[PDB]
RNA sequence: GCGAAUUCGCUU
RNA sequence: GCGAAUUCGCUU
């Protein structure tokens, strides 16, 4: 049975105006990075009007466009694609009901020409940070090395708490004027290094390291449109989450880039709309 | 988000 | 179970 491949076209048509940028984030046009998502199906998707999703960066216009049709795929590749599809909703979004068609998969350019990113899928399956927390072996003789490039489009997790279910953060800023020896926000500890040593008994091998600003990755399920004591408490906690300053040495980098993660959170809205 | 305490509304 | 109010704990 032949396949149809669609691209989930995303463009940021109305960036979030300053008066609405409460969390004071950078805005990230999806169109700025080539890797995106597509849909692979056995039957054609009826033409559907362009529609908005309202993301953190502003209003994004979604277009579902045909990329390829009439081709075949081997059982091996379909299995790989299926696994990644399942990975997206169970491990990235942590969602039991994808649509609040058949396989979502990553596309990338080969040259400005979108096709199935098999390499990326394989990289995910080989990653030691694929599911939870990868092992490390930092010592004085083999210390942690900070490479800025690895933090530019990164999602990170703390390696030292919550291991059944790690909190994933976007790296929002790299604070090059700070180190683990900078003064700690709470007065019960003098430094970041002391905090982590006293609380978790963690030793640092690198004391020249920049520190990181973060932005939680959590997103509401329905983004198709742009209160309570409970919502207050939740917003307060999110504010504190976002005030956290993390030590790169103490975090692991997730194999899914930040730019793709931002597109992932739109998927349920889009699949819901398609099934309507 | 994960938990806790106190108080109040909806049923006959 | 469906809701609401007030207060407190967990992150740096």
């Amino acid at each position: 049975q032949p396949c149809y491949l669609y691209v989930i076209g995303m463009v940021l048509t109305t960036p979030l105006p300053d008066e609405l940028n409460f969390r004071r984030r950078k805005l990230y046009p999806p169109e700025d990075t080539t890797r995106c998502f597509g849909i692979l199906t056995a039957k054609p998707i009826p033409q559907i009007p362009h529609f908005p999703v309202y993301t953190r960066s502003g209003e994004v216009t979604i277009s579902i466009e045909l990329a390829a049709s009439g081709f075949m795929l081997s059982l091996q590749m379909l299995e790989l694609i299926t696994r990644l599809h399942q990975y997206i909703f169970s491990h990235i979004l942590r969602l039991e009901k994808p649509a609040l068609a058949y396989c979502v998969l990553p596309l990338n350019v080969v040259s400005s020409t979108l096709d199935i990113d098999f390499k990326f899928m394989e990289d995910i399956e080989k990653s030691e940070a694929r599911i939870g927390i990868p092992s490390t072996k930092y010592t004085k003789e083999t210390p942690f090395v900070f490479k800025l490039e690895d933090y530019q489009d990164a999602v990170i997790i703390p390696r030292y708490r919550n291991f059944d279910q790690p909190h994933r953060f976007y790296v929002a800023d790299v604070y090059t004027d700070l180190t683990p020896l900078s003064k700690f926000p709470s007065p019960e500890y003098e430094t970041f290094a002391e905090y982590y040593k006293t609380k978790y008994n963690l030793d640092l091998t690198n004391l020249n390291q920049p520190l990181l600003d973060v932005d939680h990755t959590s997103s509401r399920l329905n983004l198709l449109t742009p209160l309570s004591s409970a919502e207050k408490r939740k917003a307060k906690w999110e504010s504190l989450q976002n005030k956290q300053i993390l030590v790169p040495e103490l975090c692991a980098i997730h194999p899914i880039p930040a730019s793709l993660w931002r597109k992932a959170v739109c998927l349920p809205s889009i699949l819901y709309r398609l099934h309507c």
